């Protein structure tokens, strides 16, 4: 009685056949450019594995962003440029520029274009249904050309979507916590954000997929629709379970921990108690109401699923009539 094995229902062996370079990051030589093209202009950020700068260019007075690596293995940096350097120019990846050795940080720097972006604190207040359609299409193309290439980003949530909100712009970014899918891999679940993570990752089963993505990209839809952001908002990771627990249930909860034979850590005993599946209509008011239809509630209740095997793909996702205006209003004569 260990856990029953599983696969992605798409793309299950698209690394298999790849050649083996295409994979192996540990392998990879990098490419290396001229530190003295850019100067740091002001600080954006700064998290568990870098600081991040606006910055130019000044060959050319060209805006870019720029990431220093905080000291890690040499393979956690390879993984993170063969990745970008495998989807550079797909649809709404975040584009990897350059690559410098910075010297005050003695550590590798990341050069990306530079996106204007909101900040989603301030974005998601004032979108409108259209926006939200249209950007959940967006984000959908760069899921679905990731996982097309073999590749779960897994760190899917509002501040890794830059939106350019006047060019009606997106790009998915920071893929550093991003992997092949390789069938019947093992992964580790210490992956994601805490409100995004998902139910595989919570209850510590490891063979999960592209699937991961989906459920956080069900996260942020809700956050959207709702006005709620984020969504789940656990404490820790055992109470972020309890919070799903309290909207999905606990029937279809312990359905899909006997589906796949997980051992449930006893944490959870006290925890998680008895509830109810709540209908989504709970969470509308009068603050959100416009933000919600039928189509919406249906979009998203076929994403937020426990059983990773049955969230809809991203590719199925694309069909899904909450996207027909937006599917229309992007056939462009050019
Ligand atoms: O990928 C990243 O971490 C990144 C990309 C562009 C802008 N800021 C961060």
């Amino acid at each position: 009685s260990g856990p029953v094995p599983s696969r992605a229902r798409v793309y299950t062996d698209v690394n298999t056949h790849r050649p083996r370079e295409y994979w192996d990051y540990e392998s990879h030589v990098v490419e290396w450019g001229n530190q003295d093209d850019y100067q740091l202009v002001r600080k954006l950020g700064r998290g568990k594995y870098s600081e991040v700068f606006e910055a130019i260019n000044i060959t050319n007075n060209e805006k870019v962003v720029v990431k220093i690596l905080k000291p890690v293995k040499k393979k956690k940096i390879k993984r993170e440029i063969k990745i970008l350097e495998n989807l550079r120019g797909g649809p709404n990846i975040i584009t990897l520029a350059d690559i410098v050795k910075d010297p005050v940080s003695r550590t590798p720097a990341l050069v990306f274009e530079h996106v204007n972006n909101t900040d989603f604190k301030q974005l998601y207040q004032t979108l409108t249904d259209y926006d939200i359609r249209f950007y959940m299409y967006e984000i959908l193309k760069a899921l679905d050309y990731c996982h097309s290439m073999g590749i779960m980003h897994r760190d899917v949530k509002p501040h890794n979507v830059m939106i350019d909100h006047e060019h009606r712009k997106l790009r998915l970014i920071d893929w550093g916590l991003a992997e092949f899918y390789h069938p019947g891999q093992e992964y580790n679940v210490r992956v994601a954000s805490r409100y995004f993570k998902g139910p595989e990752l919570l209850v510590d089963y490891q063979m999960y997929d592209y699937s991961l993505d989906m459920w956080s990209l069900g996260c942020m839809l809700a956050s959207m629709i709702f006005r709620k952001e984020p969504f789940f908002h656990g404490h820790d990771n055992y109470d972020q379970l309890v919070r799903i627990a309290k909207v999905l249930g606990t029937e279809d909860l312990y359905d899909y921990i006997d589906k796949y034979n997980i051992e449930l850590d006893p944490r959870f005993n006290d925890i998680l108690g008895r509830h109810s599946r709540k209908r989504w209509e709970r969470f509308v008011h009068s603050e959100n109401q416009h933000l919600v239809s039928p189509e919406a509630l249906d979009f998203l209740d076929k994403l937020l699923r426990y059983d990773h095997q049955s969230r809809l793909t991203a590719r199925e996702a694309m069909e899904h009539p909450y996207f027909y205006t937006v599917v229309k209003d992007q056939a462009r004569m050019g």
